[PDB]
């Protein structure tokens, strides 16, 4: 008994030849989000509607359709309905959707609803661009040097969720198999030992890296860096790196730079030579602080991508305004990347910048680049004006403190 | 046919009741290290001898004994001798040793000689303190707020080196077992798929965390933070966190703070209440930049520790002066934490600060705290004086450029 209401006015986005066909009146599902979702989502809807209205002079308008996942879903659909099958169907059917932060319960056997959405819908790209907005308080000296785009593999790695508890019958069965059938002698303590499995495939790797290189081409970026810990994990992380370079050679004409191992890929549109290179993951966490200007598009596995995107967001002062998308071949889900911060829920206090910039990505994904540009311009102006929410204000001198809703308005005021 | 020469003058350190018994004339094995090892090691020997001479007025003296691992070992012992069994025996027998950076070959089937040393000798603690030295050029605004000590688990995690290549008979055998016998359906692409195993045990976890809490007590530190990605890896990383808290409760009288989950442990010597807490790994990489003063002793698994120690070293401008130890119940191996940087080898150019501060840790481990304090004082003075090696100098104005050897001398000059 669906409680979703399909908008009377509005038409479904469709997909033909890997190209989105977006009508003037697209229906866009949104999940409000739990906790501060109640604050940031209304601000997002208003900012997006204003950008769309202004950009296309009223010719285009989104028909927002609320759908459910998280604690709110339990209130709507019932007790154990954290992720209704209907939500998976609707996101796939309508092609483009956006969500606030989600509450995943503890003590009931769910790792992460965000991860569940990504995997169930096969949204294999976690796309997280990290740039600096002039005027943002930052813990680093030169945050303006950071302008990167993270392509985080979203469907494999240790995120597969394949593991067994220490002392469980299953764990002991796996360990026995490893020691006795596979001849494994490297388990230091085989008793009271939890076990996890890390898969990495050629297909999984290459579809991710393919998207990263296509993005570098489409957006005239300077380089793609494969980040990995392949010196220790030779057959997963090392394989990821090798397959990435191979893909560049086989599909994009990548040629050896000097004596290797870096490659150059010719941008078929601009003639720019895009560098394909690689950095070991621990060293990369140093490089993003010490030589940020040398990095651009980043391609990495699921866990590394999780870490890198957080580290980069922190350094640009963007912990609360970091945008994110999850993109697959059939649909895409844009998301606030911060948590539910329930202590502030309903106080109209927190920064709606993250979900707003994820909506910017959404508009851009829809081909509505003018509306997207207006959001960027608005965000830039508001931050430059020092008219900001508490999280920025408390780190600044001479700023004007704005509520969440009010910061949404300041963004519009600056379009 | 050993090519190691046991010093005529000198006596073996011994171990009784988990307490080192260090004579006035201890024999200390050292590995010179490959590449820039030839530059930084001589500087380390000179600085350490000066600190020891000055601290104890000639009553004490180290008898250095060269031992081998890495490319130099192949030159001494022969073609495929990258890690002679003799070196493992000698480090265990003499209890305390130090090494420069090592060349691990590529294309011959060795992940890392550093990891091999750690695992073979069961040096389950990777101890990496990260502090700021006034005057060091840093990419962050307030590096002085960083004063942490990393306890990185050194014997388990994905470092166990258990994995199989995509398309290999073994990989397919493991995957078949997983899908057919374990009923695993979560492998997105089971073909052309590499597989790695991640173990985490109660014993492995608790011996690491035990050392971290004992350290916090011995050194009157403020808190121990368990860092993990337990929300996704419930039975490895999540288990690590749970066992860590449990250890604090069961062995150290840890009591609930407020409504949890943090605990307080009473320092039995100073009565200080040590906070035991936890942070998810991605968030922690933000916290170390945004709220560094809130963190002190860190306890984490092998891979997370690898990443965290690099990230912290970068932020204090200490990429080339980060000290490190590997400690087990029977012996300890102190190490330069940077690479071999062969392009500079023999030019007397690079920073010997890392191996020098690892030697400071070594002296402190030996109970020679006065000599260790002299090295710290010397390092602080030299850096404050802006008499520094090229890696610092190029980031500063009005500094005096010193050779590697000369910086070693400046450290002595400042004792
Ligand atoms: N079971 C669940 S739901 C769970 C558990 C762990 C992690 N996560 C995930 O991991 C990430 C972090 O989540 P979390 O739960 O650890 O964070 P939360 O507890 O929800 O938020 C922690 C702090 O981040 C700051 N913050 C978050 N959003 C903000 C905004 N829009 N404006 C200003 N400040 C903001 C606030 O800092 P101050 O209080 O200092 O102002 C807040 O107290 C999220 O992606 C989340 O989905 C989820
Ligand atoms: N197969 C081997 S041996 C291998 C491979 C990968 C990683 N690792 C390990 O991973 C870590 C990093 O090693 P790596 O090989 O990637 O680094 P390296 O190539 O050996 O060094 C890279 C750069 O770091 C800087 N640097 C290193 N030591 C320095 C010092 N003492 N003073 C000043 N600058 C210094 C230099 O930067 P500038 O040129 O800019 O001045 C150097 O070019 C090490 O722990 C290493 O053991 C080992
Ligand atoms: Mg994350
Ligand atoms: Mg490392």
């Amino acid at each position: 008994e669906s409680k979703v209401v399909v908008p009377a006015q509005g038409k479904k986005i469709t997909l033909q030849n890997g190209k989105l066909n977006v009508p003037e009146n697209p229906i866009i599902p949104y999940i409000e989000g739990d906790g501060i979702g109640v604050d940031v989502t209304p601000a997002m809807l208003k900012v997006v509607d204003a950008a769309v209205e202004k950009a296309y002079k009223g010719e285009r308008k989104i028909s927002w359709m609320e759908i459910y996942t998280g604690e709110k879903s339990t209130q709507v659909y019932g007790q154990d309905v954290w992720l209704p099958a209907e939500t998976l169907d609707l996101i796939r059917e309508y092609r483009v959707a956006i969500m606030g932060p989600l509450t995943t319960p503890v003590g009931g056997g769910i790792r992460s609803l965000n991860v569940a959405l990504r995997q169930e819908l096969d949204l294999y790209i976690c796309l997280r661009p990290v740039r600096y907005y002039q005027g943002t308080p930052s813990p680093v000296k030169h945050p303006e040097l950071t302008d990167m785009v993270i392509f985080r593999e979203n469907s494999e790695d240790i995120y597969a969720g394949i593991e067994w508890k220490a002392d469980s019958a299953d764990a002991e069965k796996v360990i026995k198999f490893l020691r006795e059938e596979m001849g494994v002698k490297k388990i230091r303590f085989p008793e009271h030992c939890g076990i996890g499995i890390k898969p990495c495939s050629e297909e999984g790797t290459k579809r991710l890296v393919r998207a990263a290189i296509e993005y570098a081409i489409a957006n005239d970026r300077d380089s793609v860096t494969l980040v990995h810990k392949g010196n220790i994990m030779k057959f997963t992380e090392g394989a990821f790196k090798d397959w990435g370079y191979q893909l560049a050679r086989e599909e994009f004409g990548g040629e050896l730079i000097d004596g290797g191992p870096w490659l150059k890929v010719k941008n078929p549109n601009t003639g720019k030579e895009i560098v394909i290179k690689d950095v070991i993951a621990d060293a990369f966490l140093q490089q993003i602080l010490l030589r940020p200007a040398e990095y651009d598009v980043i391609a990495c596995m699921n866990l590394n991508g999780d870490y890198i995107s957080d580290a980069l967001a922190a350094q640009v002062g963007g912990i609360g305004i970091a945008p994110g998308a999850n993109i697959g071949d059939e649909c895409a889900l844009f998301e606030a990347t911060h948590g539910t911060a329930p202590k502030y829920a309903g106080q109209d206090k927190v920064n709606p910048g993250s979900i707003i910039l994820s909506a910017e990505m959404m508009l851009r994904h829809m081909g509505w680049t003018e509306a997207a540009d207006l959001i960027v311009k608005g965000m830039e102006g508001a931050i430059n004006a020092k008219t900001v929410t508490y999280d920025f204000e408390r780190l600044m001198d001479g700023a004007k403190l704005l509520k969440c809703s009010e910061f949404g308005d300041a963004i519009i005021e600056n379009m």
